[PDB]
């Protein structure tokens, strides 16, 4: 099992409240031994001005679930900071909710690399992303 | 000039109402000869739970302003589709507003590449992004 | 299956000769129903100065196998143009050959997106890459 | 200012000898206060079968010049490792030499981000790239 922190979906969702995450309707929704998922609605909150899911907001979803995932793979007292992200948009989404699944590509001492695949409710791949994170020690004095 | 469509900031801001763009408090805020800017507040709509600007939302800002810029560089009957984007987050932002400026790298017949630089109110670069768009001929 | 062109490894290697591909000692090495591989030695032709495989060169390999894979998924009279590529380097490589496997992510009408994984001799992932290609119709282009 | 190591272009070219850098005909060719350049011939060593400069080889040139630049900004005892790179290929090149310039975007304690722009001898922009580097310390014992 990948995780080093103990958590529940309910506790994760509470932590994310009052932030860009809750503001965008994003919900941490499911997890397994080595992946975790978040969903997000396609509606006026998340669409670009022509009735489709805003591609930039898709990336917001990817960075959210990947950073969360990366932190859960570290012991208490450590967490991650997003360094960079890239993504390809593969198809437009007009309705329903999308689901982003984060899976680890490499978990280093200092650097983590995560894959995030975002799929429509029809299970079609609509976005693929790769995220690079830095591992930080929370007890270091300068923060 | 760069622009092929006529537009005003008020018009552009009306086009973006009741969407992800207005939902994030993003405002199309200025433009020149070959650049255009949008602003976004750093607050509870746009921050991580832990109180810094959400880097994913900076990307949303970047894609908004670059795609808009891309469409303005095309004649009527043509538009753009977001193909890919990448970004580096350079520094944390904890308050104020940030400004994203889109400038063109290459405007081709089929493909456009745009640079987006996002800066803090202290004029510091906090995020850089490159955006690739596909040019589509709607009627033709 | 995946491929729309018939081909052999021998034919592919020959087409690639007297170019950057052969200059780098890259060889098209195996394929399956929906993936294709190339190998590349780690020696003085491909190392950066302090004795490890050069990351940029690893990306040249990725773009090589991804683009070839792309072209083999199209019918005659069609081909691909590299639009962009990105990669993460995961670990240093000091010897042997590395192997790059291309697998498709999405093959659309006008754009193809390809995944490329590069692994060492002990099957360790040393580089991961995504490549974006433009589909061109040679008969109007 | 930017540079923390003392160097000349001859030193740098000496350092790159008998490596992928020399193998590709890449030459360190100029530098200023805030940037450094390298050239590379477009010929059979560097073209793809279709007779244009190999895009992957352009990225090799970008990573080369950015990583070298990255190490030159650091005190003796420290250097860099490539973490990731991305590039867009903007136009075919079929002859002459290309020139790549690395200019820093942000230099952190642990992470550096570099811009590389590659141009043809007509000074047309043919490739833009961004490189992320990790800062390492070579002088730690033991350890």
């Amino acid at each position: 099992m990948l995780w080093k922190k103990t958590f529940t979906l309910e506790n994760l969702n509470q932590l994310c409240s009052n932030s860009a995450v809750s503001h965008l309707g994003i919900e941490i929704s499911a997890f397994g031994e080595d992946w975790i998922e978040a969903t997000m609605p396609v509606d006026h909150r998340t669409m670009q001005p022509f009735g489709v899911l805003h591609g930039g907001v898709s990336v917001a979803l990817a960075e959210t679930i990947g950073s969360l995932a990366g932190s859960l793979c570290l012991e208490e007292g450590k967490t991650v900071v997003g360094l960079d992200i890239n993504a390809n948009h593969l198809r437009p989404v007009r309705s329903g909710k999308v689901t982003a699944r984060a899976t680890p590509i490499n978990l280093g001492r200092n650097i983590q690399v995560w894959q995030i695949d975002i799929r429509t409710e029809e299970n079609k791949l609509c976005c693929v992303s790769r995220l690079t994170l830095s591992v930080i020690n929370l007890l270091e004095h300068h923060h």
